[PDB]
């Protein structure tokens, strides 16, 4: 009768609508990186790290 | 009777509706990151960094 | 009657709509890296990274 | 009546309706990688990394 | 009556319905890897890396 | 009554239904690789890496 | 270039979102007519009557 | 260049999502009509009548 | 160069999504008509009525 | 260059996406007539009479 | 270049996508007649009436 | 050059796609008439009378 996991609901999208009218939608890019638009994402991570629209021009490194 | 996780709901987007009318979108960028237009987005991290909606445009490094 | 892992729900996505009209969609990128449009994604992990909707332009290394 | 695993649901999409009316969809990229349209798309990770939707222009390395 | 796995359900998509009218879907790239358009995609991964819709332009290497 | 595997369902992609109307598709890359349009697809592995819609355009290697 | 019917545009609903969270509705009539939540409703009538949410216990008529 | 019917647009419903989350939904009526929850209905008539969402409990007639 | 129906659109429901949550709908109802839960319709009528969601409990007639 | 039907588009449903999650429907009548739940219905009637979803209990009729 | 009909497009449905999931639908009637869950109908009627999801308990005559 | 049926589409259902997942469904009725689940019906009728899912549970006739 401990009941560590009695119920849980974690990381969890229910129940979504979504109309989207475009008429024109262009993206054009250079050297670059573009996200756009994402709907009803769910993610879950133990131990670790989660960027889910992530967008990056440039990564260097160095000693 | 300990009941540790008797009832969690955490990291939960639930019913959500959304309408977009859009008559012309441009995204066009030079080397940049441009992230648009995320919707019902749920995540959930133990023991890590989430930048959901996340957009750099240099990253650099050094000794 | 321990119940460690009695109900779980974690990381799900359940009952979404999306309509989506578009009359003119462009995506032209030169040396970069573009990500549209995703719906309806849900991961799980364990011990470990997760980037959903990720979009990098470079990535370097150096000693 | 341990119930290590009683009931879990987890990584799942279920229930997911889309339509999609494009009269010109166009993706012309020179020198780099666009990833368009994923939908209901659900993995589970134990012990490592996982980007769904990923795009990257370049990849290096140095000593 | 330990029951380790006594209801597992993970990595799992049901249930999906998609309508794709494209009246011209042109992709055309030089140099680069696209990735259009995956759809009730549900993998599971035990002690590894899994990348659905990924796409990558360069990979190098050095010492 | 130790139930290890007493019942799981890992990976697993049912009831699929998917309609594409295109008047026209044209896929024309050079020196690159495009993946177009993978549905209802299911693995599962233990101790390895699947990257289920991959597109690499160069992969190198140095000493 | 008399344009009589240049442009019209009379009896449209465009662009609505809706949600509704009920966790207990109850409609129970005896003799009588109830109508209940209608949404996004649009007509246009040319000689004629239109009652849109219309509710009558009784008509009755006589000589 | 008369241009009697150059454009028009009447009796016309776009864009529209709608999110009903119910935990209990009871209609038991006697001797009635109960009419419950239309969405996104347009019509249009030419010399008539048009009830959308009607309900009557008695129609009587007599000379 | 009349243009008497040069570009007419009437009648029409275009980009609609829809979600529906119910964990339980009852509807029983003794000598009555109820009407549930209608869609995305959409008529044209010339010359006569058109009655979308109607609902009579009774109709009658005498000399 | 009359053009009297030059463009028509009257009476039409385009573009409908619906998810229904019911746990538990119930729909038993005595002596009476239900309509539950019709979607993406679209009729035109020239000299006519249309009602789309109709339900009546009774129907007499006298000298 | 009189151009009676020269596109007329009516009494159309395109482009749908419907999921229901239902864990237990039961319809049981006595003595009357219920309709449920009509889908993507769409029909045209010259000179004539049409009733697409009607329901009638009772149709009576006399003299 | 007339022109009199130059393009006509008119009562036409193209692009459904349906899934229903049904645990358990009973219809059983007495002295009724049920009609279930129709999908993707369409119709034309030039002179006469169409009643797509009609359902009548007694008619009757007198002099």
């Amino acid at each position: 009768v401990l009941y560590v996991g009695s119920k849980t609901k974690e990381g969890v999208v229910h129940g979504v609508a979504t109309v989207a009218e475009k008429t024109k939608e262009q993206v054009t890019n250079v050297g670059g990186a573009v996200v756009t638009g994402v709907t009803a994402v769910a993610q879950k991570t133990v131990e670790g790290a989660g960027s889910i629209a992530a967008a990056t021009g440039f990564v260097k490194k160095d000693q």
